């Protein structure tokens, strides 16, 4: 019964971290490292994908370091999971082994002008057109319309195509071919679904998609699930491949959403998780049927655990800016100073007063896809101070959410368990209360909270062995880390009116242009 | 000959402060004493009358003793010069020469009810039943409503009315009748023009009104001109006539909007002065013949030189939240601490980016009345920063006035010769360039900025000879009192771009109900 332990690389947008769990889910050594956020144009955002690489092998080198200082029996980790910035694509090559360029981010803007033909090329003025298919409208985010940017801008991509020795590859994909030596070219079915080139239903790619925008389906990897077999640790690029000291395979592979979504229980249908991160991305499991939704909502795929075991599917909804507002808040303007000022500040007034705070900076999400919405505060008087702003952006939080979840529903199919939540902006207690109290549902806010790393931990904890059912897992978490919870409060009266104010402020937002 | 000094008594809503000017219209002496803010109810504004008598007596007294004390020149004071906060209404008895009771301020809500009974009972319905012939609508502001509303509520005031010895008179008649020891009973023109009981065309108490408000007019002073013998300072008060030395006469009278437009020199039609105080007070001379607006705006009369001699009649608008706003800014929001901030943080950025900020915390005026529209924000993003939202205050308070003067200059079939400043905010280098823009006009700023005690003071020494015609006021002026010149200096695309989103945003103002 020894100690087992497994290591997972959550590979951010911001940076990236190794975590090393042992068999009762406890993280005993961590090591993070950041990577370059590189905007050559307003609205465009890019990624070194050697610097990243880079960042995961340090990042499992001092981490097993730390380790061994503090576990000197320490000798071996079973497996390692990858989880990920999904949709941020990577432009490489199979002789090479190197990025023919630097990676357009999940929310880069420099596919603004294909997604607009697109949606007229095939789409006829519809960028739903193709959305029974892959989940997804068109969009400036999905890997598919980066994909082409680079193939019609880059000569060096697009010299590749020419000799199809081109590798396209979403960020499992080229950490788990670096990580691989170069011989692993498998993405997996989560990130795949993010590309815009894969089928829902079927779980494979398209080549219909695949030629209708000018895709190679050679240049692809090849699809697998979320809790198999992927590859080696082969490479030494900080003496990582010694660090490990045995011979270690990559045995999970998932979106950082879903991962979040694995490592909360969100196992049965109807269950959901939040991430307040600088976004938040909220989604709930849906079962073995891949539901869609009128009301622009995304179809997703949940999870597979293992090659085909039961293959669950989730719906999606974002808002933007979230921690991003209250970062604003403090940096921007100057209404507060250190972090917890934020939320003894929003506590220091009844309420809002009459203002409402529409946090929506870079356009409204989420039920309600409105581009040309901007941040707008509305109904200030001489009373209003800076508490109620902050209490405000708080509460517009909650009711986007609250819009979001009650659109997850029509037909549709289902109701609402509670919410698991993580974020970092979870760790607030009031804006907790405010959306327990909105959707009127139990709020779950685990103490061991790095539920994302978790995720992709599990993945290859199961398909090696260290745990060997769901139900275990679940058995595990409940014995080990305990989960704080946040009933709902207010009248449902109280709740109504917060929201005849919220959709009065909403008819106000729209501006761009 | 020798050295001339003329005196002026400033009698605001918060102070009182006696001016001494010398020949060459210089602020040479002194000093301020403040009254007590009486509020016995919310909304509910009051003013002790007997307080503000001695004030001003002590302030003569005081300031006239501090003159001789450091100028040898300094003999006596050739005339006084009154200027008020006018509407403000004070009830007293011709036999015991006192008040009935406290005076309700201009700012003060207590005439509600009967506003609403008049608009409804006399207009139909229509508030600007009446502007035809006082050019205003039916507001709690005006004289007439408070001293109504003294004869139904306050049983001294209606006992003094029955016995015919009541006098009603505005802060300038009250001054005026306690300085002559009783002896005076006057008014000027500018101030009848804000009772609601005056005609415009004829400068005289129309009989109509008086009836339909049932106010007798043996409570009412004679109306007399802005400059002219009133009477003399005939009491010792506060050792008032042992210090002014000899006999001195009263020959300037006049409410302080005006007085402000007189002392900036505004005598051609054409000519418009603004005061940047709390709010903003916006007058422009319009000439000889009234003009009514179809805006909104009020119409009043400007001045008046010598008993029935030629009369300048004006529009007025107002915003009711420029230094407020950045006072909010400052203390309800930490946009800044220190003043001096809120320019240099302002500057430290071309543009808005695009924010409108519609700062109407406590409504809209000027020529889009709505009680309604509430301070609004709209258009930021993470982008945006308090540099440009200080700055959008900034264009907001300008874009107002030149909607006012838009108003103006349509109502007035004339164009804007040139924009005279005034207040605090006139000390805001940035303001005052965005403003001259804005208007595609030059905008003079007094390093003499003292001009609402001047109007008055200049008044009394043209009915004394000190100056013996307004050419020479002029020219005295140009010649010995500093007068800084901003020139406009922005496009006329960007001026375009600035009011189209002015006008959109003002569309999303709408709140409160």
């Amino acid at each position: 019964f020894t100690m087992k332990y497994v290591g997972s690389i959550d590979q951010g947008t911001t940076s990236t971290r190794f975590i090393i769990f042992d068999e009762r889910q406890r993280p005993v050594s961590v090591h993070q490292v950041p990577h370059t956020q590189h905007t050559p144009h307003p609205g465009w955002l890019e990624h070194d994908p050697m610097e990243i690489f880079r960042s995961a092998c340090k990042c499992m080198s001092v981490a097993i370091a730390k380790l061994r200082q503090k576990d000197a029996s320490f000798r071996k980790i079973e497996a390692i999971g990858i989880t990920n910035q999904r949709e941020t694509t990577v432009a490489w090559d199979r002789v090479t082994k190197e990025p023919l360029c630097y990676a357009p981010v999940w929310n880069d803007l420099r596919t603004y002008d294909i997604t607009k033909k697109v949606t007229a090329e095939l789409g006829g003025g519809d960028s739903m057109f193709a959305s029974k298919i892959t989940g997804l409208p068109v969009s400036t985010y999905f890997a598919a319309f980066k994909m082409r940017w680079m193939l019609e801008n880059v000569p060096a991509v697009a010299d590749a195509c020419r000799r199809g020795t081109l590798c396209f590859g979403t960020i499992d994909t080229w950490l788990m071919y670096k990580l691989s030596g170069g011989k692993a070219f498998v993405t997996d079915v989560t990130n795949a679904s993010r590309t815009f080139l894969m089928d829902l239903r079927t779980r494979k790619w398209s080549p219909e998609l695949c030629e209708k925008l000018k895709i190679p389906m050679e240049t692809l990897p090849e699809i697998r699930s979320n809790s198999e077999l992927f590859g080696y640790v082969e490479t030494d690029e900080c003496g990582v491949a010694a660090a490990l000291n045995e011979r270690t395979p990559i045995m999970g592979s998932i979106g950082d959403q879903q991962s979040a979504l694995f490592g909360n229980m969100c196992f049965e249908k109807g269950e959901a998780k939040n991430t307040y991160g600088t976004g938040c991305f909220l989604l709930m499991n849906v079962g073995e049927e891949a539901r869609f939704s009128k009301h622009g909502l995304l179809s997703t795929v949940g999870f597979q655990v293992g090659r085909d075991g039961p293959c669950y599917y989730a719906l999606e909804g974002a808002i933007a800016c979230a921690g991003a507002t209250v970062e604003w808040m403090r940096r921007n303007m100057n209404l507060f100073s250190h972090i917890t000022e934020c939320e003894k500040l929003a506590r220091s007034v009844p309420g809002t007063q009459g203002i409402v705070f529409v946090p929506a900076f870079s356009g409204l999400l989420a039920p309600y896809w409105d581009p040309s919405a901007r941040g707008t505060i509305v109904g200030m008087t001489l009373k209003t101070t800076r508490a109620h702003v902050i209490r405000a952006a708080l509460q517009a939080i909650a009711l986007q959410l609250n819009d979001v979840v009650g659109s997850m529903k029509r037909d549709a199919g289902l109701n609402l368990s509670s919410l698991r939540v993580d974020g970092g902006l979870s760790k607030n207690g009031l804006l907790m209360e405010i959306q327990a109290s909105l959707l009127g549902v139990d709020i779950l806010v685990p103490s061991m909270h790095e539920t994302t790393a978790l995720g992709a931990a599990l993945c290859a904890g199961l398909a090696a062995g260290v745990w060997t059912s769901l139900e275990e897992v679940k058995a595990v978490s409940r014995r080990e880390n305990s989960w704080k919870t946040v009933s709902p409060s207010g009248s449902a009266m109280e709740r109504e009116a917060m929201i005849a104010e919220w959709r009065e402020a909403l008819k106000r937002t729209k501006w761009a242009k």
